[PDB]
Parts: C-alpha cells; sequence; structure tokens
C-alpha cells in the first residue's frame, strides 16, 4: 500500500537493513536496499530482500523470514516505538536490530517524522478479471518472486493477486490505482464535467465500494439531476450497482457520500426512504427500472465512481428576528403551503430559504424554545422524478433530512417539506396540511485563510497534525448545534474513519467526572461510554459520526478543531 | 431476553427494588416487584416499574428513568460486581442504592450464585408479519405500557416490535420462541423423524439465522439424504434459503452447523466447494434447481431450520499396524483407486475406513512422518446427487474435508477422496490417479460416568463453570492433533462464542515468555497475538476455532478442559 520507505534510528540517525537475513544500521541514503514497505496483515516487507520481519518465539530471536512463515510477522507502532508479538519492541544494540520488552527505542521514516504506520494501509481493488473486484493480496509469489505491487505486462494492464496463494487458486484482477488523467480506467462527460467509472462485474459491500473510490481520489455516484438519472440505464453498465446513497455516515437521513445536496429523488416505493427491512441503510440504482432502492450495507454488489475534471448584524422591522443579511418571522396562523407562500408573497417576502447550519440554528432557537410542530420550509418539489427546489430561486445547497426522509411519496405530484424536532430538521410533507411557517426579506472578524471557517459568530479552524490532547487547544461543546457543525466539518474534513478529533472534555483524576479545561449542560457520549474514568475524550467520523468516545490520555493521539470569538 | 431475575446484595443479603424511583434494599421476597430483567442496549428493566435503572452525570445520581431515557442506561458485570458510566460501581450505603467508584460490592441473582451477566442476551427473531424477520426489541412502548417480551392478541400469535418506536414505524412481527412440542410454527414429517421450520418471508444474515434456531433450540437445515432433497425441492416455501453448510465455523472446510456428516452433496457448479467470490464462505439451497451455492455470510436470506423428534490393545500380523479392534498397513506402490482396493480385496481387507480423528492420528504419525504425497481413501461416490461411502459398508460418521473441499465436479460419474496435508485432511479426486493407499483388517476406568470422553488412550473432560485460570487445572496442549480433537470438543460443547476455554499457556512475569504449568514445541496463535505479555492464554470456537488469544489473568474467566490416564 503506497510508498515506500525507510526506518531511520531515533537515538543514532542511522536507517536498518537486513544483510544475511540479520538486521544492521547502515548511512540513511535512498538505494534500494533501504526501503521498506507495508503488506497485508501487518507486515514489514524489505522490497529489495523480498523477505519480511519477524521473530521467533518458537528464547527468541529478531531476523527476516519468508513471507509466508509461520513466525510472528506483525508490528504496531505505539508512540514513535514499534512492538511485536508479546508486544517485543523492535530496537537497536552495537548497531544490531534486536526485539527487546521495555525497549525505549525511537523509529520513524525517513525524510519525516511520521511514525512508520502513520499512513494507513489503502487497499487496493481489482476489476475485471475472474476475481470480482476483490482487493489485491500483498505480497504475492509468482515463481520466485514476491511481488507487493502490480505487475505490468501487455495482461490488459497493471494487474495483482487477490489471494494469499497465487501458485494454486490463480485468482487475479486488473489494479484500480488513483489517476490524475481520466482514462485507461474512467469515461470523460464533458456535458457533465465529471469522470464515470462502471465496476459491472465486480461484487463489493457498500463500505468496500466507498473505500475503493476513496482510495481512487473519487467519491461514490451521485445523481443530482434527471439526465443523469435518465443515463448510465441505457449503455452493460451493470444490471444493479452501488450509489452514493446512504443513511449510514451522516447524523440522521440520507445523504450523497460525496455530501452534494439530496434533493432529486427516485426512490423505489418497494424499497422507500423508510426501509422495508428495518436496518438498511444503503441504496442502490437499478439500471432497468431506473429506481433507487434501499438495500442492506453488507451486500456484495457492483458500483459505479466519479471524480470531476478539475478546472454584521442588521436591522429590520419590528417583530422580525434577524441573522445575518437577512430577517425572519415566524407566522403561528397555521395554514397549507399554497396559503403560506402566498401570505408571505403578500409580505413582499416568500418562504423561507435555508442553506447553512446557522440558518437552522437561529430558525430553532431565535423563534422558540413549539418544537413538536412541524414548520413550513420554502423547499418543495412538483415533478417527476423528483427534484426539490427553493420557493425563492435560490440554489439547493444544504439539505437537512431527518431519519428515512426524504420520505417522497409514490406518483404524488406536491411534496412539500417542513421542520421539526430539536434540530430543526426536515421531512417531506402532504403539500394541504396546515402547519406554522418561517418567511425572510432583506434588512440592512476571523484572521485570513487558511483553515478558518465561521460559523455563526464564532470562528472555527481544523488543526491537522494527530497530535495528543490538550496540545494546540481544548475544543468546548455547548450545545448539540454546535456539535451538529463539528458532525458537518469532520464529516467534510477527513474520510472516512482513521482521524479521530479532540474534544475539551476531560477527567483529572478518576472519581468519574470529566469537564473542560477552564460547566457539562450538553452530553454527546457514544453507545456503552464513558466505559472508564480518567480519560481524554474523542470523536471521529462515519457511523456514530461525532459521538464521544473516551481514549487514554497518554498514548491516544488526534487532530484538533479549535474556535475564537466565542 | 430470557428470565427475571432479583438483584441480591452481597454483603447483607438484601435484593434491591425501586420505590418512588429510588432504589432500597429489602427482604427477598420473591415477590413480582422486585423482579429485574435485561434488555436491550445492556439495559436493566424492573418489570413492575417498567423503568431500567440509570445513572445522572451531568453531579452524580443513581435512580430510575425512562427506559427511553437519554441518561446513562448501561450496565456491564466485572466479576459479580456492576459497574456503568465511568464504570461508577453499583453499592448500597444505610440499604438505599447508590453507584460510587471503587466500590467492593458484590451482586447476584437471586436464588443462585451466578452473577448477572452469566446468562447472556438472547435474541428472539421473528416470522412473517411486516418485519421480514427482524428480532424483537425489547422494550417497546404501547400507550403507556412497557413491554419487554412478546403479548398475544388476536395476532395470530405471540408479537413483539421490532424498532425502538412502535408508535411510530409501525414495525411488528410473530415471536419465535422455544418450543417443546411440534406445532404452531413448525411442520412435522414423520419420514425424517425431524420438525421444519420455513422461514420464507424472512432475510436474515447466515449468523443471524443460526442464533435464531440455535435460540429456538434446533439447527439450521442439514441435507444428509435425497429423500430430504426432494423433499424441500417440491413441498409454496422461499424459492432460495440459508442452510447449515458453511466453511465459517470450521476449521477448514465445510460441515453442517449440527455437525452431522458432510457426504450428501449437490453443489451448484456456478458456485461450487471453490467459491467464485473469494470469502464467499456460506452456502444456501435453491428450492427449485436443488443445488446448493457457495455465498456471503452476510447476505440477507430466508432460512429453514430442523429438530429431532426426541422417541484397547490388539496385535495383528508382521509389517500391520496396530490400533484397537483394527490394523493399518500402508502400500507405497501407487496404483488407482480400483486397483488398490482389488489388491487389498487379495489382502483380504479393504481400503481404510476412518471414524475418529485418532484414526486420522494414528495414520498421520504411526505410518509415516511424506505429507505432501496424497494418500487413498475406502471414500468413495457412485452416483449424481453425491452420496460418499465407504468401502467396507461403514458407517460415515468423520467427514474431514479440507480448505474448499469437497470439490465434487458437475456431472463426474467415480468421485474417490484422498488424504493431504500435515494434518491428513481429505479431498476429493479423480478416481483413475495412481497413489499410495492404506488398508485396515480385524485384529485382536475414565469412568464415562463423570462426563469424560476417551481420544485416543487419553480421556478428556470439559468443566462447565466459568472460572478464573488455573482453578481447575492446567492444560497442555502437546500437538496439532490433540489442538485438533480440542476443537472438535468444544465445537460440540458451546454454541457458538460467547463461551472460552482456558489452555495452561502462561506468562508468569512479564518478560514476554509463554509456558505451561508444571516446551513450547507446538503453538497455535490467533491473528495478531499473543498482543500483549504476562497473560493466561484461552481459546473459543466459532470463526477462528482453537486459536489462541491472550486474556486478563485477574479479570477474565473460561472454561477448563483437562485430560487424564495418557
Amino acid at each position: 500500500a503506497n510508498d515506500p520507505f525507510t526506518i531511520v534510528h531515533g537515538n543514532t540517525g542511522k536507517c536498518i537493513k537486513p544483510v544475511y537475513g540479520w538486521i544492521v544500521a547502515d548511512d540513511c541514503d535512498e538505494t534500494e536496499d533501504k526501503l521498506w514497505k507495508w503488506v497485508s496483515q501487518h507486515r514489514l516487507f524489505h522490497l529489495h530482500s523480498q523477505k519480511c520481519l519477524g521473530l521467533d518465539i518458537t528464547v527468541n530471536e529478531l531476523r527476516m523470514f519468508s513471507c509466508d512463515s509461520s513466525a510472528m510477522l506483525w508490528w504496531k507502532c505505539e508512540h514513535h516505538s514499534l512492538y511485536g508479538a508479546a508486544r517485543y519492541r523492535l530496537a537497536l544494540k552495537d548497531g544490531h536490530g534486536t526485539a527487546i520488552s521495555n525497549a525505549s527505542d525511537v523509529w520513524k521514516k525517513g525524510g519525516s517524522e511520521e511514525s512508520l504506520c502513520d499512513q494507513p494501509y489503502h487497499e487496493i481493488y481489482t476489476r475485471d478479471g475472474n476475481s470480482y473486484g476483490r482487493p489485491c493480496e500483498f505480497p504475492f509469489l509468482i515463481d520466485g518472486t514476491w511481488h507487493h505491487d502490480c505487475i505490468l505486462d501487455e495482461h490488459s494492464g497493471p494487474w495483482c493477486a487477490t489471494t494469499l496463494n497465487y501458485e494454486y487458486d490463480r485468482k487475479w484482477g486488473i489494479c484500480l490505482k488513483p489517476e490524475n488523467g481520466c482514462e485507461d480506467n474512467w469515461e470523460k462527460n464533458e456535458q457533465f464535467g465529471s469522470c464515470y467509472q462502471f465496476n459491472t462485474q465486480t461484487a463489493l459491500s457498500w463500505k468496500e465500494a466507498y473505500v475503493s473510490c476513496q482510495n481512487q481520489g473519487a467519491d461514490l455516484l451521485s445523481i443530482n439531476s434527471a439526465a443523469e438519472l435518465t443515463y448510465l440505464k441505457e449503455k452493460g453498465i451493470a444490471k444493479i450497482f452501488w450509489i452514493g446513497l446512504n443513511q449510514l455516515y451522516s447524523a440522521r437521513g440520507w445523504e450523497w457520500s460525496d455530501h452534494k445536496p439530496l434533493n432529486f429523488l427516485n426512490w423505489d416505493p418497494d424499497r422507500p426512504s423508510a426501509p422495508t427491512i428495518g436496518g438498511s441503510s444503503c441504496a442502490r440504482m437499478d439500471a432497468e427500472s431506473g429506481l433507487w432502492q434501499s438495500f442492506s450495507c453488507e451486500a456484495q454488489l457492483p458500483y459505479v465512481c466519479r471524480k470531476p475534471l478539475n478546472n454584521s448584524d442588521t436591522r429590520c422591522d419590528a417583530g422580525w428576528l434577524p441573522n445575518n443579511g437577512f430577517c425572519y418571522l415566524l407566522v403561528n396562523e397555521s395554514n397549507s403551503w399554497d396559503k403560506a407562500h402566498a401570505k408571505c408573497k403578500a409580505f413582499s417576502s416568500d418562504l423561507i430559504s435555508i442553506h447553512s447550519l446557522a440558518d437552522v440554528e437561529v430558525v430553532v432557537t431565535k423563534l422558540h424554545n413549539d418544537i413538536k410542530e412541524e414548520v413550513w420550509i420554502g423547499l418543495k418539489n412538483i415533478n417527476i422524478p423528483t427534484l426539490f427546489q427553493w420557493s425563492d430561486g435560490t440554489e439547493v445547497t444544504l439539505t437537512y433530512w431527518d431519519e428515512n426522509e426524504p420520505n417522497v411519496p409514490y406518483n404524488k405530484t406536491p411534496n412539500c417539506v417542513s421542520y421539526l424536532g430539536e434540530l430543526g430538521q426536515w421531512k417531506v410533507q402532504s403539500c394541504e396540511e396546515k402547519l406554522k411557517y418561517v418567511c425572510k426579506r432583506k434588512g440592512e472578524m476571523c484572521p485570513p485563510d487558511e483553515g478558518w471557517k465561521r460559523h455563526g459568530e464564532t470562528c472555527y479552524k481544523i488543526y491537522e497534525d494527530e497530535v495528543p490532547f490538550g496540545t494546540n487547544c481544548n475544543l468546548t461543546i455547548t450545545s448539540r448545534f454546535e456539535q451538529e457543525y463539528l458532525n458537518d466539518l469532520m464529516k467534510k474534513y477527513d474520510k472516512s474513519l482513521r482521524k479521530y478529533f479532540w474534544t475539551g472534555l476531560r477527567d483529572v483524576d478518576s472519581c468519574g467526572e470529566y469537564n473542560w479545561a477552564t460547566a457539562v449542560t450538553f452530553s454527546n457520549w457514544n453507545f456503552l461510554e464513558p466505559a472508564s474514568p480518567g480519560g481524554c475524550v474523542a470523536m471521529s467520523t462515519g457511523k456514530s459520526v461525532g459521538k464521544w468516545e473516551v481514549k487514554d490520555c497518554r498514548s491516544f493521539k488526534a487532530l484538533s478543531i479549535c474556535k475564537k470569538m466565542s
């Protein structure tokens, strides 16, 4: 997976390499005798020796082995250290490699300071061939040579073995590596400005497909317009394939994996927004009927991939509450959407349009302290296939759907959404319902780039270095709306797991009391958390995005998010 | 779900109950007002209060909550103790319930001495209804009443809600509970002496199906004869359903979940013994075509399940090797199966039949030390509905298939198996091959009262109490054949995970050296094991059956296996 590296010793500055199978120190120069790689099952692979670093406990011995050996061949980094079987640490005595317990040695990659496993092992999934898209198995034996990477022939292109034994089995696939150009594996489309990849004879789970497109630099297929929906349904392009539409990795509701706005829809009524089989949270496209069906996120299906062709407060009238360049007025006289829209046209305005989470925050906290009551929103659909559009023509940037939303019914021509709940999230409604409504009309600093993004009257920033707790700063999460913005931010940053972020919640002492560094009004613990006292609290993305998990204050490191002007 | 219980305090002997929402000690009068239950997400549910025990951390408070509350409602047992959020332990001050750190209190179920988490939470899967077999979600709200178990209406039978919210969602299912009689959910069949249950409107993963019927007291369907195949092929049941044929929970090779002999086969050549999609380790039956297809163990498919209608030392001639009432002779003159069978009929004997793993051990270690050579076995098939049978009429009790075996080809009339490998495991062969062969002919205390099972010349025993390491005895695993027998024993005992067993391998001190309690010649570590030094080594069943994992010597408990008379 990805670049080879050299293993520099911290205390000496020498690079380790095997001679006759035994580890020795050497001058750190980038010749082919010092390059190390990561191969599957957490194995360290010396490229030139074609052998893998391992221990023999059957006291013990540290040397190179044939990479398919039964010896202990796995290695994990523990805070610059590198331990193996029974946490024996890789160390260097008199310039000779030896593994011993409690060793206080330091190792780091050559040319940087990051640990050996700082870069995660990236799977390289295949297409075509006989392997049905199963990922590359590194390394694999071909008549004497251990291959850690794809092979060039002309086999149609770069190819790899997909099982731990190529002498038997004989299963292989064409390597899908990240590209800059949009050919070989991709197909250009000037009409949409995005390259598509139709993995048709493959069979991957939705998470596996999303990882396959992540590692290719692309994203899972999102369909934003009717022109795209009518497309693909022609052409083999697979009979049924995955699409980025998922409920798994969002905080409630459905979304596109690339966080494009979810406003063009085409639910199969048999497998709709509210899934028939409970807990099936990942949708697929049927290239025959054209419909999108909710489905079990673990089913093995073909998949499509796409990537782009990269080229102050105000004042209003009395009663109207202000927010940035706009002002909102809530109407308690419950009315249909047509009557509310017309009545707000009479107020020389229109039904509210929402584009940021700040808009939701103000239209939940500045207007109320109802909550249970649904409130009308300008967003509406009139066409089949579904296309939600704002009443005031503004572009659809935000779609803040609740769980199992948007639940657009079959063939019903008018579909009119509203907001409910503590978070003000949206759900589709029959347009004749009589609800309250909110209407918008016009009214009347952080440091420069880079990395700062302003939410409301607070400036947020992502510190991108996997650093221990309390370094840089301590973020305080005051409300669930702040939590939601943090969720959107983390989601927009990292893909998908692998990267945690730091809260400011910490238990000094061990009494079991978690507090910020100077009132714990808001709490967002994950499943079975805290689970232990005296910890430092972190959060991540993916499923349970933003949920608080406890971490070791000593060893665990994560990224930082921090705010000013608060 | 399972039985309600009372929570007796260790130091006093009193069992706790809520009054006005606050926990107090009381005289254990086994009345319905002190009965506690387990509900999902590790929640403790008081039956009469219909509320769940919980903590408030926003300083510290222990009381009852509505089970849908956002408060900390989960509880985990730590060696008779019971901790919650941040490991605050349930305790009793002056007979009043309070959660405090480092509390040295003890709790036990009422009427016994087992801990609160000694009994595992059993899912109750459903059939019919609109939920497609998804399990019961306990508890569920119906107009004021929180229901922790299935309820009787006329609903056709017992029914439950399958989501966390039944007033919304409106998803329900028919309770599939363990039965004594063979009606209501089942269908009798005198021809086979086994009741069948065809879950057709369901969609479950292989593991969820196996657990569903495990919880039902039955086992996944195994087809042992052509009559059963022809029966299932006819029958208005599911077109495709799961069957117990799996390669996941075995040490290697395919087997039946009920450990029935795998000798009747019907592989679909499209999805055969050697899976098309690598990693597909769970097979299914097509009741239309009647073929068995290897498939992804995570696919949601219907499933069928069946339960029964319950109604040492010899000597031979020179050269021949002795084993109980039988004797084996290996022939090095490579020959076809027919030529070897005829030649051994000329020696007034027959091609070897194998019935125990001890037979495999002697025919691997007593006759040879090589290994790479395949050796003929008496087992053979002649039918197109595949049925392997011994040449000497002996009953096929053992089927010791290698990985991706039995690889029965399509329409091929003669199928003749052989043994290969270090473990002497079997694989199917074209019958014309010229191999060595082994032939058998006749020849010339523990007690079984106490749970002991004789393997070779050694008696083994499974102690049924989840006890800490070394309490009973320290088991030494000498050879891979002993490990294999242990796999058979554990598999026949426990279903499926959840129950660990104790080895004798242990690291006293923390140098990282694991040894038995009185030579580490044989080692069977699991993936990324040993993960830490100074541990006590246990093993389990399921996937990675018998593989050694390191565990805490203080807190971890497991079962015992121990041997005598060797």
